[PDB]
Protein backbone atom coordinates (compact mmCIF):
# COMPACT_ATOMS: atom_id res chain seq x y z
CA UNK A 1 0.00 0.00 0.00
CA UNK A 2 2.09 3.60 -1.21
CA UNK A 3 -0.55 5.48 1.77
CA UNK A 4 0.91 3.35 3.97
CA UNK A 5 4.67 3.53 3.13
CA UNK A 6 4.15 7.49 3.00
CA UNK A 7 3.12 7.06 6.65
CA UNK A 8 5.90 5.00 6.94
CA UNK A 9 8.29 7.36 5.96
CA UNK A 10 6.70 10.14 7.51
CA UNK A 11 7.21 8.47 11.03
CA UNK A 12 10.60 7.74 10.06
CA UNK A 13 11.26 11.01 9.53
CA UNK A 14 9.36 12.34 13.02
CA UNK A 15 11.55 9.57 15.11
CA UNK A 16 15.03 12.04 13.72
CA UNK A 17 13.04 15.38 14.67
CA UNK A 18 10.70 16.87 18.15
CA UNK A 19 7.60 16.79 16.81
CA UNK A 20 4.48 16.50 19.31
CA UNK A 21 2.34 13.72 18.75
CA UNK A 22 -0.82 15.48 18.01
CA UNK A 23 0.95 16.87 14.70
CA UNK A 24 2.51 13.43 14.01
CA UNK A 25 -1.32 12.49 13.95
CA UNK A 26 -2.47 15.38 11.81
CA UNK A 27 0.18 14.80 9.42
CA UNK A 28 -0.70 11.14 8.93
CA UNK A 29 -4.74 12.45 7.37
CA UNK A 30 -5.13 14.06 4.40
CA UNK A 31 -7.37 17.07 5.43
CA UNK A 32 -9.35 16.65 2.14
CA UNK A 33 -10.07 14.24 0.36
CA UNK A 34 -12.33 14.57 -2.78
CA UNK A 35 -13.84 11.28 -5.15
CA UNK A 36 -16.47 12.19 -7.70
CA UNK A 37 -17.49 10.96 -10.55
CA UNK A 38 -16.50 12.05 -14.30
CA UNK A 39 -19.35 11.51 -17.19
CA UNK A 40 -18.72 11.92 -20.81
CA UNK A 41 -20.09 11.61 -23.78
CA UNK A 42 -18.02 8.98 -25.92
CA UNK A 43 -17.87 9.44 -29.88
CA UNK A 44 -20.05 6.22 -30.53
CA UNK A 45 -22.83 8.37 -28.43
CA UNK A 46 -23.16 6.72 -25.05
CA UNK A 47 -22.26 8.21 -22.24
CA UNK A 48 -19.35 6.84 -19.79
CA UNK A 49 -18.41 7.50 -16.35
CA UNK A 50 -15.11 7.28 -14.44
CA UNK A 51 -13.62 7.72 -11.19
CA UNK A 52 -11.54 11.12 -10.24
CA UNK A 53 -9.85 12.06 -7.50
CA UNK A 54 -8.36 14.99 -5.95
CA UNK A 55 -6.72 14.75 -2.72
CA UNK A 56 -5.64 18.02 -0.83
CA UNK A 57 -2.90 16.48 2.08
CA UNK A 58 -2.20 19.98 3.93
CA UNK A 59 -2.34 23.46 3.03
CA UNK A 60 -0.99 25.23 6.44
CA UNK A 61 1.82 26.72 4.15
CA UNK A 62 -0.91 27.68 1.08
CA UNK A 63 -2.49 26.61 -1.61
CA UNK A 64 -1.65 23.06 -2.59
CA UNK A 65 0.00 22.53 -5.33
CA UNK A 66 0.19 18.82 -7.66
CA UNK A 67 -0.23 17.52 -10.48
CA UNK A 68 -3.16 14.83 -12.14
CA UNK A 69 -3.11 11.42 -13.43
CA UNK A 70 -4.58 9.98 -16.29
CA UNK A 71 -3.69 6.52 -15.57
CA UNK A 72 -5.82 2.84 -15.91
CA UNK A 73 -4.11 1.77 -12.12
CA UNK A 74 -4.76 4.87 -10.24
CA UNK A 75 -6.26 4.07 -6.91
CA UNK A 76 -7.22 6.37 -3.98
CA UNK A 77 -3.97 5.53 -2.15
CA UNK A 78 -1.44 6.76 -4.82
CA UNK A 79 -3.00 9.62 -4.86
CA UNK A 80 -3.06 10.13 -1.33
CA UNK A 81 0.65 9.27 -1.54
CA UNK A 82 1.54 11.28 -3.96
CA UNK A 83 0.33 14.52 -2.03
CA UNK A 84 1.29 13.34 0.82
CA UNK A 85 5.08 13.56 -0.87
CA UNK A 86 3.89 16.85 -3.15
CA UNK A 87 3.24 18.30 0.68
CA UNK A 88 7.08 17.41 1.48
CA UNK A 89 8.53 18.70 -1.82
CA UNK A 90 6.78 21.87 -2.07
CA UNK A 91 8.27 22.73 1.49
CA UNK A 92 11.70 21.55 1.01
CA UNK A 93 11.84 24.48 -1.50
CA UNK A 94 10.42 26.61 0.76
CA UNK A 95 7.45 27.25 -1.70
CA UNK A 96 4.01 29.12 -0.26
CA UNK A 97 2.09 25.70 -0.92
CA UNK A 98 0.82 22.77 0.51
CA UNK A 99 0.23 18.91 -0.92
CA UNK A 100 -2.32 18.12 -3.52
CA UNK A 101 -2.69 15.34 -6.19
CA UNK A 102 -5.49 14.50 -8.48
CA UNK A 103 -6.37 11.64 -10.89
CA UNK A 104 -8.66 9.68 -12.81
CA UNK A 105 -9.02 6.19 -13.60
CA UNK A 106 -8.70 6.04 -16.94
CA UNK A 107 -6.72 4.87 -20.22
CA UNK A 108 -6.10 7.47 -22.42
CA UNK A 109 -4.70 6.10 -25.11
CA UNK A 110 -8.29 4.46 -25.87
CA UNK A 111 -9.85 8.01 -25.89
CA UNK A 112 -9.68 10.64 -28.81
CA UNK A 113 -9.08 14.12 -28.88
CA UNK A 114 -12.07 15.05 -28.19
CA UNK A 115 -13.24 12.59 -25.44
CA UNK A 116 -10.00 14.23 -23.98
CA UNK A 117 -10.78 17.38 -23.70
CA UNK A 118 -14.68 16.39 -22.86
CA UNK A 119 -12.84 14.02 -19.95
CA UNK A 120 -10.42 17.18 -18.64
CA UNK A 121 -14.11 19.44 -19.16
CA UNK A 122 -15.93 17.53 -17.32
CA UNK A 123 -13.17 17.13 -14.39
CA UNK A 124 -12.82 20.48 -13.63
CA UNK A 125 -16.97 20.58 -13.55
CA UNK A 126 -16.78 18.21 -10.61
CA UNK A 127 -13.92 19.65 -9.07
CA UNK A 128 -14.65 23.16 -9.12
CA UNK A 129 -15.68 23.55 -5.91
CA UNK A 130 -12.23 22.35 -4.15
CA UNK A 131 -9.79 24.18 -6.66
CA UNK A 132 -9.21 27.80 -7.34
CA UNK A 133 -5.77 29.73 -7.96
CA UNK A 134 -5.24 30.58 -3.87
CA UNK A 135 -6.77 26.86 -2.94
CA UNK A 136 -5.74 24.02 -5.56
CA UNK A 137 -3.63 24.38 -8.97
CA UNK A 138 -3.48 21.04 -10.55
CA UNK A 139 -0.37 20.65 -13.19
CA UNK A 140 0.60 18.34 -15.85
CA UNK A 141 1.51 14.54 -14.80
CA UNK A 142 1.96 11.35 -16.17
CA UNK A 143 0.14 10.96 -19.57
CA UNK A 144 -1.25 14.20 -19.21
CA UNK A 145 0.04 16.78 -21.06
CA UNK A 146 0.20 20.92 -21.83
CA UNK A 147 -2.98 20.66 -24.20
CA UNK A 148 -5.01 19.35 -21.57
CA UNK A 149 -4.04 21.56 -19.03
CA UNK A 150 -4.88 24.59 -21.24
CA UNK A 151 -8.49 22.77 -21.91
CA UNK A 152 -8.85 22.68 -18.28
CA UNK A 153 -7.72 26.30 -17.75
CA UNK A 154 -10.05 27.66 -20.36
CA UNK A 155 -13.25 24.91 -18.56
CA UNK A 156 -12.29 26.60 -15.16
CA UNK A 157 -12.34 30.33 -16.50
CA UNK A 158 -16.06 29.35 -18.39
CA UNK A 159 -17.22 28.32 -14.93
CA UNK A 160 -15.60 30.71 -12.89
CA UNK A 161 -17.00 33.72 -15.39
CA UNK A 162 -14.14 35.72 -15.41
CA UNK A 163 -13.45 36.83 -12.09
CA UNK A 164 -10.36 36.42 -10.98
CA UNK A 165 -6.90 34.91 -11.88
CA UNK A 166 -8.15 32.25 -13.80
CA UNK A 167 -4.71 31.57 -15.53
CA UNK A 168 -3.52 30.70 -12.17
CA UNK A 169 -5.78 28.01 -11.42
CA UNK A 170 -3.77 25.44 -12.90
CA UNK A 171 -0.28 25.28 -13.93
CA UNK A 172 2.09 23.33 -17.20
CA UNK A 173 -0.11 25.75 -19.62
CA UNK A 174 0.96 26.38 -22.92
CA UNK A 175 2.58 29.51 -23.70
CA UNK A 176 -0.17 30.99 -25.99
CA UNK A 177 -2.25 30.63 -22.46
CA UNK A 178 -0.67 31.86 -19.18
CA UNK A 179 2.39 29.63 -19.88
CA UNK A 180 5.91 30.24 -18.62
CA UNK A 181 9.59 29.78 -20.48
CA UNK A 182 11.93 27.55 -18.99
CA UNK A 183 9.42 24.51 -18.08
CA UNK A 184 10.70 21.85 -20.14
CA UNK A 185 13.45 21.67 -19.00
CA UNK A 186 12.83 22.93 -15.33
CA UNK A 187 13.88 19.54 -13.79
CA UNK A 188 17.17 18.60 -15.07
CA UNK A 189 18.41 23.12 -14.42
CA UNK A 190 17.01 22.13 -10.56
CA UNK A 191 19.49 18.54 -10.92
CA UNK A 192 21.94 21.07 -12.26
CA UNK A 193 22.11 23.49 -9.65
CA UNK A 194 22.06 20.66 -6.94
CA UNK A 195 24.61 19.22 -8.23
CA UNK A 196 27.56 22.14 -8.62
CA UNK A 197 25.83 23.02 -4.73
CA UNK A 198 26.82 19.24 -4.46
CA UNK A 199 30.21 19.53 -5.94
CA UNK A 200 31.16 22.81 -4.22
CA UNK A 201 30.01 21.27 -0.95
CA UNK A 202 32.48 18.46 -1.33
CA UNK A 203 35.17 20.84 -3.07
CA UNK A 204 35.46 18.85 -6.56
CA UNK A 205 35.72 21.27 -9.69
CA UNK A 206 33.46 19.90 -12.29
CA UNK A 207 35.12 21.38 -14.93
CA UNK A 208 36.36 18.64 -17.06
CA UNK A 209 34.76 15.62 -14.65
CA UNK A 210 32.37 12.69 -16.30
CA UNK A 211 29.31 12.20 -15.98
CA UNK A 212 26.98 8.92 -16.62
CA UNK A 213 22.74 9.30 -16.87
CA UNK A 214 21.04 6.29 -16.49
CA UNK A 215 17.56 7.14 -18.46
CA UNK A 216 17.42 9.45 -21.64
CA UNK A 217 14.35 10.47 -21.60
CA UNK A 218 13.38 14.28 -21.18
CA UNK A 219 14.62 14.86 -18.06
CA UNK A 220 17.67 12.70 -18.57
CA UNK A 221 18.47 14.34 -21.97
CA UNK A 222 18.49 17.60 -20.84
CA UNK A 223 20.53 16.82 -17.15
CA UNK A 224 23.19 15.37 -19.70
CA UNK A 225 23.04 18.53 -22.22
CA UNK A 226 22.89 21.05 -19.33
CA UNK A 227 26.04 19.11 -17.63
CA UNK A 228 27.96 19.36 -20.79
CA UNK A 229 27.63 23.15 -21.74
CA UNK A 230 27.26 24.68 -18.25
CA UNK A 231 29.24 22.40 -15.59
CA UNK A 232 31.73 21.59 -18.27
CA UNK A 233 31.56 18.02 -17.66
CA UNK A 234 31.95 15.22 -19.73
CA UNK A 235 28.63 12.97 -20.69
CA UNK A 236 30.74 9.44 -20.54
CA UNK A 237 28.00 7.18 -20.78
CA UNK A 238 24.01 7.60 -21.17
CA UNK A 239 21.56 4.68 -21.38
CA UNK A 240 17.97 3.81 -22.34
CA UNK A 241 15.45 1.34 -21.64
CA UNK A 242 16.94 -1.04 -24.44
CA UNK A 243 20.45 -0.56 -23.82
CA UNK A 244 23.66 1.86 -22.59
CA UNK A 245 26.67 3.04 -24.49
CA UNK A 246 29.82 4.19 -23.08
CA UNK A 247 32.64 6.59 -24.35
CA UNK A 248 35.74 7.40 -22.74
CA UNK A 249 36.48 10.34 -24.83
CA UNK A 250 32.46 11.64 -24.20
CA UNK A 251 29.34 12.02 -25.85
CA UNK A 252 27.73 14.59 -27.70
CA UNK A 253 24.06 14.97 -26.07
CA UNK A 254 22.57 16.41 -29.25
CA UNK A 255 23.74 13.54 -31.55
CA UNK A 256 22.85 10.93 -29.23
CA UNK A 257 19.19 12.47 -29.34
CA UNK A 258 19.20 12.84 -32.70
CA UNK A 259 20.30 8.81 -33.27
CA UNK A 260 17.52 7.38 -30.53
CA UNK A 261 15.09 9.62 -32.32
CA UNK A 262 16.13 8.14 -35.99
CA UNK A 263 16.51 4.64 -34.61
CA UNK A 264 14.07 4.37 -31.43
CA UNK A 265 17.29 3.72 -29.34
CA UNK A 266 21.07 5.09 -28.31
CA UNK A 267 22.07 1.63 -29.15
CA UNK A 268 25.13 1.12 -31.49
CA UNK A 269 26.06 4.99 -31.42
CA UNK A 270 29.15 5.38 -33.81
CA UNK A 271 32.04 5.50 -31.52
CA UNK A 272 30.66 3.88 -28.83
CA UNK A 273 30.80 0.79 -27.09
CA UNK A 274 27.54 -1.11 -25.89
CA UNK A 275 26.94 -1.57 -22.23
CA UNK A 276 23.83 -2.86 -20.11
CA UNK A 277 22.46 -0.41 -17.20
CA UNK A 278 23.95 -2.33 -14.55
CA UNK A 279 27.32 -1.91 -15.09
CA UNK A 280 26.24 1.50 -16.43
CA UNK A 281 25.36 2.45 -12.83
CA UNK A 282 28.93 1.14 -11.90
CA UNK A 283 30.94 3.16 -13.47
CA UNK A 284 34.08 5.43 -12.00
CA UNK A 285 32.30 8.74 -12.93
CA UNK A 286 32.24 11.64 -10.09
CA UNK A 287 28.17 12.11 -10.98
CA UNK A 288 25.35 9.57 -11.43
CA UNK A 289 21.80 10.66 -12.38
CA UNK A 290 19.41 8.44 -12.38
CA UNK A 291 16.87 9.69 -14.36
CA UNK A 292 14.78 6.34 -15.20
CA UNK A 293 12.74 3.67 -13.72
CA UNK A 294 12.98 3.65 -9.75
CA UNK A 295 14.87 0.83 -7.84
CA UNK A 296 17.93 0.68 -9.68
CA UNK A 297 20.59 0.65 -6.56
CA UNK A 298 19.66 -2.24 -4.22
CA UNK A 299 22.14 -4.30 -2.10
CA UNK A 300 23.41 -6.44 -5.35
CA UNK A 301 24.88 -3.17 -6.75
CA UNK A 302 24.97 -0.72 -3.67
CA UNK A 303 28.77 -1.98 -3.14
CA UNK A 304 29.48 -1.43 -6.43
CA UNK A 305 28.41 2.44 -6.83
CA UNK A 306 31.94 4.27 -7.66
CA UNK A 307 30.74 7.68 -8.27
CA UNK A 308 31.07 10.17 -5.94
CA UNK A 309 27.83 12.02 -6.29
CA UNK A 310 24.64 10.35 -6.40
CA UNK A 311 21.67 12.87 -8.30
CA UNK A 312 18.53 11.29 -7.62
CA UNK A 313 16.86 13.11 -10.88
CA UNK A 314 13.84 9.95 -10.64
CA UNK A 315 11.54 9.47 -8.22
CA UNK A 316 13.18 6.85 -5.69
CA UNK A 317 15.96 5.31 -7.66
CA UNK A 318 17.91 4.05 -4.45
CA UNK A 319 16.51 1.61 -2.05
CA UNK A 320 16.60 3.06 2.05
CA UNK A 321 19.13 -0.17 2.55
CA UNK A 322 21.34 0.99 -0.37
CA UNK A 323 20.72 4.28 0.88
CA UNK A 324 22.43 3.64 3.97
CA UNK A 325 25.38 1.40 2.29
CA UNK A 326 26.18 4.27 -0.01
CA UNK A 327 26.01 7.05 3.19
CA UNK A 328 28.78 4.10 4.77
CA UNK A 329 30.98 4.41 2.05
CA UNK A 330 30.97 8.50 1.62
CA UNK A 331 29.29 8.88 -1.38
CA UNK A 332 26.86 12.11 -1.24
CA UNK A 333 23.70 11.53 -2.46
CA UNK A 334 20.84 14.50 -3.38
CA UNK A 335 17.55 13.65 -2.20
CA UNK A 336 15.40 12.39 -4.87
CA UNK A 337 12.38 14.99 -4.16
CA UNK A 338 15.35 17.52 -3.57
CA UNK A 339 17.19 16.89 -6.60
CA UNK A 340 13.99 16.59 -8.94
CA UNK A 341 12.62 19.87 -7.26
CA UNK A 342 12.87 22.53 -10.20
CA UNK A 343 9.48 21.16 -11.95
CA UNK A 344 7.23 22.46 -9.12
CA UNK A 345 9.75 25.15 -8.65
CA UNK A 346 8.93 26.83 -12.40
CA UNK A 347 5.42 25.81 -11.92
CA UNK A 348 5.27 27.98 -8.75
CA UNK A 349 6.57 30.41 -10.83
CA UNK A 350 4.26 30.28 -13.80
CA UNK A 351 1.42 30.47 -10.65
CA UNK A 352 3.39 33.84 -9.66
CA UNK A 353 3.28 35.36 -13.01
CA UNK A 354 -0.43 34.77 -13.92
CA UNK A 355 -1.48 35.60 -10.28
CA UNK A 356 0.72 38.67 -11.35
CA UNK A 357 -0.61 39.52 -14.20
CA UNK A 358 3.22 39.91 -15.49
CA UNK A 359 5.53 37.54 -17.59
CA UNK A 360 8.99 37.32 -17.00
CA UNK A 361 12.01 35.84 -19.16
CA UNK A 362 14.46 32.84 -19.62
CA UNK A 363 17.03 34.42 -17.59
CA UNK A 364 14.68 35.98 -14.80
CA UNK A 365 13.62 32.18 -14.38
CA UNK A 366 16.66 31.13 -14.57
CA UNK A 367 17.99 32.84 -12.12
CA UNK A 368 15.42 32.89 -9.81
CA UNK A 369 15.38 28.99 -10.25
CA UNK A 370 19.22 29.06 -8.77
CA UNK A 371 18.38 31.35 -6.02
CA UNK A 372 16.06 28.64 -4.86
CA UNK A 373 17.35 25.21 -5.43
CA UNK A 374 20.85 26.45 -3.86
CA UNK A 375 19.60 27.77 -0.82
CA UNK A 376 17.15 24.69 -0.55
CA UNK A 377 20.36 22.27 -1.39
CA UNK A 378 22.40 24.01 1.44
CA UNK A 379 19.72 24.35 3.70
CA UNK A 380 19.36 20.36 3.98
CA UNK A 381 23.31 19.79 3.46
CA UNK A 382 23.54 22.00 6.76
CA UNK A 383 20.80 19.68 8.77
CA UNK A 384 23.40 17.07 7.11
CA UNK A 385 26.03 18.25 8.76
CA UNK A 386 24.31 19.61 12.10
CA UNK A 387 22.32 16.19 13.22
CA UNK A 388 24.75 13.66 11.87
CA UNK A 389 21.93 11.90 9.85
CA UNK A 390 21.46 10.75 6.22
CA UNK A 391 20.39 13.47 3.46
CA UNK A 392 17.32 12.05 2.94
CA UNK A 393 16.30 12.54 6.58
CA UNK A 394 18.18 16.10 6.34
CA UNK A 395 15.22 16.87 3.71
CA UNK A 396 12.55 14.97 5.27
CA UNK A 397 13.27 16.87 8.87
CA UNK A 398 13.68 19.88 6.54
CA UNK A 399 10.06 19.56 5.07
CA UNK A 400 8.38 18.55 7.92
CA UNK A 401 9.79 20.96 10.46
CA UNK A 402 8.70 23.87 8.05
CA UNK A 403 4.78 22.27 7.42
CA UNK A 404 5.16 21.92 11.62
CA UNK A 405 5.91 25.49 12.14
CA UNK A 406 3.45 26.59 9.98
CA UNK A 407 0.96 24.59 11.33
CA UNK A 408 1.80 25.53 14.85
CA UNK A 409 1.71 29.72 13.76
CA UNK A 410 -2.05 28.96 12.61
CA UNK A 411 -3.21 27.17 15.94
CA UNK A 412 -3.94 24.12 14.31
CA UNK A 413 -2.08 22.17 17.31
CA UNK A 414 -1.31 23.78 20.41
CA UNK A 415 1.82 21.67 21.09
Amino acid sequence: DPFEMAVKQLERAAQYMDISEEALEWLKKPMRIVEVSVPIEMDDGSVKVFTGFRVQHNWARGPTKGGIRWHPAETLSTVKALATWMTWKVAVVDLPYGGGKGGIIVNPKELSEREQERLARAYIRAVYDVIGPWTDIPAPDVYTNPKIMGWMMDEYETIMRRKGPAFGVITGKPLSIGGSLGRGTATAQGAIFTIREAAKALGIDLKGKKIAVQGYGNAGYYTAKLAKEQLGMTVVAVSDSRGGIYNPDGLDPDEVLKWKREHGSVKDFPGATNITNEELLELEVDVLAPAAIEEVITEKNADNIKAKIVAEVANGPVTPEADDILREKGILQIPDFLCNAGGVTVSYFEWVQNINGYYWTEEEVREKLDKKMTKAFWEVYNTHKDKNIHMRDAAYVVAVSRVYQAMKDRGWVKK
